[PDB]
């Protein structure tokens, strides 16, 4: 079966065959499309074909398909599964696996970089203290004094689902949010609930607008423990504007390291429930979403005031005007401080080239248009005009429930 | 099977039950989502009729009435005898309004019940069509105070006698290929323009030549008509702050009028059914003016603003984009021609959604089309989960007639 995608700007037509290797569900049916929907303990039974599927892909990739090495490995994994109900990946397989989960991540526009991923094997970790040490090392390596390097740290896989390793933070670095008794919010409104948890767990909150949250780390299904990332490891960028001298006085700054820590990495049927990964920011994540969402720092008004735009009617587009300036400032600031960042034009242009390369060499590139198109200026970027097919390949990154909702407290 | 949609900005959750009346297909499967893809007898006919007549009679609190049963009976008889049937005026109007109501890619559906329906089913010739279309244009335009309208020509019979408006929209600008290798006018309309010339149009070869109508009646060959220039309201584009903006020589037409779609009501197909409302500014200022494959004016404007165009990261493109969209809105407002900005329009649609969930149990919506082409996430629709499904009556895409026409 063949599927075609068309770019409506260039009339370039691509043919997808890769989707034939798709696995899990989309959430859609012939009767309904759930394209804009944000969200959607394993037996040996289901486990061996998943292991075998993965190992076949791995051995194909190194051009050793059907080799004695391939066959021995299947044999080895098979026995280990029937003996122990699970199996351990070789280091090479883990690395291949982690890289491919990123390659497969249909919501990630940064995938041109997928083969350059530093994989830190933390499968020997046994305690929250050990997790903390690993994560510190990841932060320091990835930050690299502003010259950011993509990395992922992989903690031990799930066993019976009662000994899960989890990073409770949604991201390694985020700012605290505090609800005031008057209903106003200080800091990042999105993080109010998680901040309360941290506080309950013993965190002494400074209660400012940009307090870096402590790590809340769970090893082996035990109660999570709090750790503060050494401040000297947390790289931050004061936000200023190249033309507007008043922008610095807004008091804005942001952290340089975007690092997702709440997702589950599936490789060959195995589940890695703690697998924090990091790259570098695309400007709009901070400038559009973090700063300008009504549910976040929500600075559009203050900025527009300082620009003295006509704010009495939306049709003056004062919001769009301020939005652009804020995004210029974020890009300006990061560049001036020599902290790796990419603008939405560069990143989408590079994604289109990555995508075409993937079609040519791989027969497809699953992509979620809803997430790929940037949250400002969508149609002046090339991805807007690009038809995409969304499907799910493994290895993959999956959502998982938030740990505070499922954890059995030991006390 | 009962589905929830969440707004991630407001945490409001809505429960959709209306999707369980979905009929047509999405293109999606359990293995693959095609959400970003632009394009897709007597026995077949009566259940479709019944489905529609049932929803019609339900809408007027008369479900299971004798008038309901009698109508159903009459239609069944008429299909058995004639192989088709004719809609009552009331049914035609209900159907057209609901086709709009069901248009999942339309952000402007809060206006759906306020639609003027012109019944043009008595039309027999292309001259008749031209007259009806002029009248539509004049009514809809209303000296700048736009009113939504649809004109509905005779329904398909054996498919050999289709009425078609060959133009994709009632009002558009010609496109010509230059010996300079470049393109003059609207690049998207080169092919259609050549067909007009081929069919005898004397082209002015300007940058904003309003295309003639190419009208096909009763499956006959399409004929050419020029819309009376005085009925085509256009708006010169200026900026409230940049005096030089007027010098780009830009204008656009006030009436957005889609003319290439198929209206399906109760199994009947109306292949010629031009409809119109009023513009959302981004349509002109983002897509028409700034698409690289359209008028593509970003660089020209940017230079006039003297932005640093050396590096993408100065966001000069985004800056020019905003000003271009400011000028469009300002120009229409100044000339008192109805227009709506994307903030206002998307805010309206969120209200409409909540109404539809509250009173109908859902609202089919295509997020990919509903979210505006600029400033997506500072509009409320960005943060609104939407379920996309196909309800009938419906507007459907159909094959361009030049690939179909047996000349
Ligand atoms: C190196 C430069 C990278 C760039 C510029 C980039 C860009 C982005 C952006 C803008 C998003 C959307 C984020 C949001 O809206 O919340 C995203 C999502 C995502 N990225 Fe990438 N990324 C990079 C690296 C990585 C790496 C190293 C991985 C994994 C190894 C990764 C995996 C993912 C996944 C799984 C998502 C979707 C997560 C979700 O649903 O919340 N990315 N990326
Ligand atoms: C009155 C104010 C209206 C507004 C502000 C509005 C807004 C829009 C916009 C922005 C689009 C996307 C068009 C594009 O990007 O090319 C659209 C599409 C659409 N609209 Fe509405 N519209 C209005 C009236 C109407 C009316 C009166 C009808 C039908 C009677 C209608 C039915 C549709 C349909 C079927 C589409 C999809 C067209 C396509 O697929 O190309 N709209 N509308
Ligand atoms: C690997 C990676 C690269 C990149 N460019 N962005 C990301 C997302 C980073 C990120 C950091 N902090 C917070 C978030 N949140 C913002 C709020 N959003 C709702 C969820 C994601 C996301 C990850
Ligand atoms: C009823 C209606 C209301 C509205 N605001 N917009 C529309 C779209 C109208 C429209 C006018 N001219 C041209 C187009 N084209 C632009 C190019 N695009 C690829 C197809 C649609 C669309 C229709
Ligand atoms: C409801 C909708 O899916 C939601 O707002 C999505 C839209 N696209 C997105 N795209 C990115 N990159 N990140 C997001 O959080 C979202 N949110
Ligand atoms: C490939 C993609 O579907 C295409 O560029 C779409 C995206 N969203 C759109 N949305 C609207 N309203 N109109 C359009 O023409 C498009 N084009
Ligand atoms: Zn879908």
């Amino acid at each position: 079966r063949f599927l075609k995608v068309k770019n409506w700007e260039t009339d370039v037509v691509l043919t997808d065959t890769l989707h034939l290797k798709s696995t899990l569900e989309t959430g859609c049916t012939e009767h309904i499309c759930m394209g804009s929907i944000m969200l959607p303990v394993r037996t040996k039974d289901q486990l061996f074909p998943l292991a075998k599927e993965f190992l076949d892909q791995y051995y194909s990739s190194i051009k050793r398909f059907g080799s004695k090495a391939h066959m021995d490995r299947l044999e080895e994994v098979n026995k280990e599964i029937e003996s122990t109900s699970t199996y351990q990946l070789k280091d090479t397989e883990l690395i291949y696996g982690a890289k491919h989960a990123w390659r497969n991540a249909s919501r990630c526009v940064g995938r041109i970089q997928w083969s350059k991923l530093q994989v830190f094997d933390a499968r020997d970790c046994t305690t929250a203290h050990g997790m903390f040490n690993y994560i510190c090392n990841h932060v320091k390596y990835a930050t690299n004094k502003g010259n950011l390097r993509s990395a992922i740290t992989i903690f031990p896989q799930r066993t019976d689902g009662k000994h899960d390793f989890r990073v409770w933070n949604s991201q390694l670095i985020r700012y605290a949010g505090y609800k005031q008794p008057d209903g106003s919010t200080l800091g990042d409104p999105a993080n109010v609930q998680f901040t309360e948890i941290c506080i309950q767990q013993g965190w002494k909150a400074p209660r400012g607008r940009f307090d870096v949250l402590p790590l809340l780390l769970q090893a082996n299904g035990n109660d999570p423990e709090l750790f503060q990332i050494p401040p000297e490891l947390v790289l931050e960028v004061p936000i200023r504007h190249p033309k507007f001298d008043w922008f610095k006085d807004l008091g804005l700054k942001w952290y340089g390291l975007p690092a997702v820590s709440n997702m589950l990495l599936e490789i060959g049927g195995l589940e890695f429930s703690a697998c924090p990964f990091s790259g570098w920011y695309m400007g709009t994540e901070i400038g559009v979403r973090d700063y300008c969402d009504n549910s976040r720092y929500n600075i559009l008004e203050e900025v527009a005031k300082k620009m003295d735009l006509d704010m009495r009617k939306t049709s003056s587009l004062w919001k769009d005007q301020a939005l652009v300036e804020i995004n210029i400032a974020v890009l300006y600031s990061f560049q001036s401080d020599k902290v790796t960042i990419v603008d939405h034009h560069s990143a989408t242009e590079s994604f289109i080239k990555h995508m075409e390369n993937e079609y040519r060499c791989r027969g497809g590139c699953p992509a979620d248009w809803v997430w790929i198109v940037p949250p400002m200026s969508g149609s002046i970027t090339p991805v807007f005009h690009q038809e995409m097919l969304n499907y799910r390949l493994t290895p993959s990154f999956e959502y998982q429930p938030d740990p505070w909702n499922t954890h059995v407290w030991k006390g």
